């Protein structure tokens, strides 16, 4: 019922440009290893610095709706990214743009956009595969640093101590970053629990910068079954506004009405509480349910043979912990003191009880168990001068952390943008349906130009000769921009996750595909 | 030194289209038999209604400048088709509108529009020549008046008293048109004297809707020589102050100084003069300006054997004419009385010199000489109850003259548009040079189809389709729009001037092929 | 004593660069075979399609006066090269754009400007000079062809027509270049005379669009001394207002006070009038005096021997000619029908006189006396089908003209920007004095690729992808742009005269250099 402005055709096209322009040029300035930073200007305080594609990419609307709406799909692909990978937000914001640009260039009365995006589809599927057929997996130590090292805005330290966690809890252990207060970064193992499940709500989220649920010293509710009654409920919720601690609830599903209460509890000033998911569906559940009471310390309410009652709920009977971090997908308790000698012989029964039977399905969570209960949550503790270090810091560890898990989870392959360069010979293999979806071929093939070209001219040099140069050397060859030579990348450590590029490359091209389809634009009228 | 505001591009190129396409629609209303009128706002008076294209283009001017550049650009399309042959202004407008939107469209970063400029005059002069190949002379006085009914909105009356006219004095007679008081129109022929020079200055001009120098009973002076003295150009201007009667002077070359006088007496209220140069360079010259002193009544200054001066200028050594209509191309004077036994006698020895040898050359200027003497100048005089419809009549008129006299000129083709039609299949035995070529080819064989478009469209049908049967026909067959229906047209008696034809394509592609070409657009600022 | 703006340093340096950038965009949108034109408004007419450097570059003027000072500085690049060569502007453009932005990059706090400036000068030295080395010269009519032809945007018959009219009258012979009213072109030679002076005052110009002194059938005045009295010339100015042609007299000098007079008549309407100096100093003068006297039929006024006043003018002692073309330069007089029996005896005196002795300089006059009577002057008539287009075209046969003719002056280097880029490597062997003049060599050697980067950017392609794989090449290997491929240069016709190449580097930069030597801007305050 509001009054819309319609724009028809190439006016629309080009303005909506104008805003992945603006977008994409912002970020791009922060691609690679001589990028520079960005100063966002933050309302309540000081203005924070970043190197972050995402990050940049976010903070930007745009007055114009018609720029806005190709500046906020830009924003769409950058935050895909961070979703799908937490890194290449800059590579899949540079090509998306590439991407906009080649396919409104390309529309004309007889060309046919959609079969345009259909090509592209075929084109970007088949660099999906070549980068796989081209990809390594990590199997060293020091290809862990050189990934977080790269990843890190070339931060030897940050890489080395990332690698050093690694190789203390393993490569598939759980690594935190938070702020130090000391000027130096440290890393320390305490002992920590994790699960994939987080908050069913995102209502009880307390700090804004950090966009998360962060609790210090919470009371743990546990309630294996559905929570009894409301007079089961009610006197956890006073006993936990008695004994000063707030309330983390472990259940099945706690989402209509329970759940209701504590959100129009949490909007009363200063009452606390969160709640999670189960960890597992079977045996796995209970077994992770014991291990979190006796890691905590106190009872269990609503098992089948003990029937204790949530009615009859006691401060002695509930666990207590020292932080407790909730997101979107896992649920962190950390310093949670128990009965260390009940936790020792908790380890005693798991270590005693793996030297029973095999089965090789249920000795895997018996064994993550005993992962879980003997390697410790690593923490990496950023240090500085000042917050806003701090936060920059921040942002490339967690981008070195994200990396190197994706890397230990699906490969590695050249950096630089060396990747995408050598994946377009398997361009020139395709043979297209028709005109139009060579076209969306062509479009892919230029675009796979991008990151090199945007990494070798923020150094300062002539992207597009040193991109020639890349494709006329030997495949191993690829440009380091750092010290500005070419050299043999993998031995040099300039290397990339496999499933940053993919996934990169992937939603740049399905949302820049689809903006190209677009002839009539509606916006609203600023009123 | 002005400040100009630039534009680059395809927005640039929208904006010249925007004013080619305001243009070319009050143009294009008034094509064919079933289009209509314009009326235009004069200030001087009252409006004025027409039916004619240069008109209505000429009359549109446009605030903004970048629409305003290409209103201009179709405008001197318009006029350079009126100034070559007098007809098809209309056809010339369309086709450029539609030369200038396929050249618009077909723009991109490969393509080169030089070369599309290239291959759209290829194209055309193939098409011009595939016209002369399918043209046909005129050789029936029926053919005369059905080109003159068709060119004049299917006026039976006009084409008949064209047709009478020229059957009077001849296909190659001068025909003069004017308007008379009474309602119906009227054809008669006394006597007249044109030769094909003009005005030297275009200063001496007195009516500004005719833009001609038109005098009513005009001295005439002679110099068959240079004039010879200030002292003998200044008692001719004091004889013309005493005798109540201005001066039209017939001479060698008045450029310099003595045209500077001239302009500058003009430049005083009331005071009327003109100059015309002579017609011929040899003995035709002396033998005719003999001719106009015999026909004039009265002496010669500034010849060899009698020696007469123009210092001692007379009242009766000066001829005396009725009326002098001076234009850019030639001049008229009609109803000049001499001494009508010194005529006959002339004529005599005119006719008598006819009969002592042959060369082949002279005696062709001897019968021009002679049919100067014998053939009248027709006078057309077109009648109505008010001045707004005697001049659009009196527009038709002009229309049915020039189509009539290129006619005779060049030749006949199929009216209504078929001609260009036919000329299609020219175009597809044409193999281009390169692929910028085939675009201006592709786009004068898409534009051969406007003209028979809009005529179906003006009468309330749908254009492609009647195209569509036209080619679909025999070469012969063509769509009579005022019957609505599928006719033999050369039966029919809808035919066309094959100058106009090709005079109209040559023009709109010579303009809109240029325009087409055009990158950047810088204006004045508006102040 | 108007109120003036002061600005300093980067911001002030940024604003010239701006309008320095706005105007070379628009200049360089014109550059080679894949250029496209700019379409400017005109005041009075039809707006002009124009594809030439200098004509973009003079009707650009900017609003503010920060951006319209480096404007207008680009302005006097492309004047000055347009003034010393007559091609070469959008080349001189560009590499002053290039040049200024370079050293405005290059300004620091300690850096010195002027010894940058310093620098670029010794590399713009050491540059032609590597030209002049590497030049040829032109021993072939197909060679002219070829230059004619490039230097035309690839126009075969232009050249072809350029090429026929240097073999009929000598490559050193005058040709000019006026419209044809048919839509071919075509070439005449039917007489002609021409001396290297024109008027004294810019004063008398009538021809607004051309910029010159263009006159029909005007009066020859001849004072071969000093014009002796007022007395004497006003008698002259009353005979040519008695004789309705207008007055071009040749003299020893009219500067002072006689100038001034005839400029207060011209101030008056319609009183046309123009002096030219002589052509000579010594005995050549009064032979060339006596020739123009035989070729125009009279007699003349100020020798020592017959005594003949100039108090005592007559119509029969002043020589007629056709046509008057006054330049800045040169003057034309065209068409002046002489008695040909005594320009006959003449032409037989001048060739017995040359039969007598021998002196190797004074036979040089005769024999340019002799091809002034015998060579006449070739005409070329540019058509088409209307204004605009012959207008574009005649702008393209003035660069072929000027470029032929300069190529037989100086020679012929590689074309499509390779003879700059052959002349890198001259540069890598200078050593600069200090470090601001190796500043202004950097500058001057990443300038060197530009004309070669814009010429392959208007194709289409990526300009510097073609630069390098030109410079990798063989010496006489470059890019066909037109074609789209790598060729010989000189077997392909794609050649340019040495003395453009050079005159458009250094008008570049001394402008641009001189440019960058900035820190203050002051301008006057907008009222
Ligand atoms: N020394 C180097 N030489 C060449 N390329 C390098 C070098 N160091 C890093 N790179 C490349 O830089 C890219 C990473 O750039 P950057 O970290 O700015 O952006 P991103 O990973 O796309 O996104 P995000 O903004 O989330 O960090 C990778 O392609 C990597 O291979
Ligand atoms: N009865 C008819 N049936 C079909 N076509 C017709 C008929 N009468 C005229 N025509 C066509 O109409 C066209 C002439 O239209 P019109 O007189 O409006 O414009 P024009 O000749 O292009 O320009 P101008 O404005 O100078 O008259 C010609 O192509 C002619 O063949
Ligand atoms: N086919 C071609 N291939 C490559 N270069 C070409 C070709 N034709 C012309 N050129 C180059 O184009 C340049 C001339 O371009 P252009 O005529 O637009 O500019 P200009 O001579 O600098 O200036 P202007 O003509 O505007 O006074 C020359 O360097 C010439 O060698
Ligand atoms: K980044
Ligand atoms: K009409
Ligand atoms: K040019
Ligand atoms: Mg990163
Ligand atoms: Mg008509
Ligand atoms: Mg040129």
């Amino acid at each position: 019922g509001s009054a819309k402005d319609v724009k028809f055709g190439a006016d629309a096209r080009a303005l909506m440009l104008q805003g992945v322009d603006l977008l994409a040029d912002a970020v791009a300035v922060t691609m690679g290893p001589k990028g520079r930073t960005v100063i966002i200007e933050q309302s309540w305080g000081s203005p924070k610095v970043t190197k972050d594609g995402v990050t940049v990419a976010k903070s930007i609307d745009l007055k114009d709706k018609y720029k806005n709406i190709g500046a906020k799909l830009v924003q769409d692909v950058a935050n895909n990214t961070n979703e799908e990978a937490g890194d290449g937000t800059t590579t899949a914001t540079v090509l998306a743009r590439s991407i906009a640009k080649e396919g409104f260039e390309k529309i004309s009365k007889g060309a046919n956009p959609v079969e345009i995006r259909r090509g592209v589809m075929l084109a970007v599927d088949a660099v999906i595969a070549e980068l796989k057929k081209q990809s390594k997996p990590v199997t060293t130590p020091e290809e862990i640093a050189q990934v977080a090292t790269i990843s890190a805005n070339g931060d030897k330290e940050i890489g080395n101590i990332i690698s050093d966690a690694m190789k203390k809890v393993g490569r598939k252990g759980v690594i935190t970053v938070k702020d130090g207060k000391t000027l130096n970064d440290e890393l320390e193992i305490i002992e920590g629990m994790k699960f994939d499940r987080g908050y069913i709500s995102p209502y009880f989220i307390n700090t804004s910068k950090g966009q998360k649920c962060e609790f210090q010293d919470a009371y743990v509710l546990l309630s294996e079954k559905k929570i009894s009654s409301i007079q089961s409920i009610v006197p956890a919720l006073e006993i936990a506004n008695a004994h000063r601690k707030p309330l983390v609830i472990i259940a099945e599903d706690v989402d209509g009405e329970a759940l209701s209460t504590l959100v129009l509890n949490r909007l009363k000033v200063g009452l606390q509480v969160v709640a999670v998911k189960a960890p597992g569906f079977g045996d796995n559940r209970k077994n992770q349910l014991k291990d979190m009471a006796i890691a905590t310390g106190g009872a269990v309410f609503g098992e089948e043979g003990l029937t204790l009652n949530l009615e009859d709920v006691q401060p002695h009977d509930l666990g207590k912990v020292g932080e407790v971090i909730v997101t979107k997908d896992d649920a962190m308790l950390l310093k949670g003191k128990g009965d260390k000698a009940q936790i020792e012989k908790r380890i005693q029964e798991i270590i005693e009880q793996l030297d029973v039977t095999t089965s090789e399905y249920e000795k895997e969570k018996l064994n993550e168990r005993l992962a879980k209960l003997s390697d410790g949550v690593a923490v990496l503790k950023v240090g500085g001068t000042s917050d806003v270090e701090v936060n920059e810091k921040k942002d490339r560890v967690t981008d070195a952390l994200n990396a190197t898990r994706a890397a230990v989870e699906e490969g590695i392959v050249l950096g630089g943008g060396c990747a995408l360069l050598r994946c377009i010979p398997a361009l020139d293999s395709l043979t297209p349906a028709n005109e139009d979806q060579k076209i969306g071929i062509e479009i892919i093939k230029r675009t796979l130009k991008i990151p090199a070209m945007t990494i070798a001219k923020n150094a300062g040099v002539e992207g597009s000769l040193i991109v020639e140069k890349i494709m006329q050397s030997s495949s191993e060859v690829g440009y380091d921009a750092m010290a500005g030579d070419f050299v043999n990348m993998v031995e040099k450590g300039i290397i990339d996750p496999t499933k940053v590029v993919r996934t990169a490359l992937l939603d740049a091209a399905g949302v820049a595909s689809l903006l190209t389809t677009a002839e009539v634009v509606v916006t609203e009228i600023p009123k």
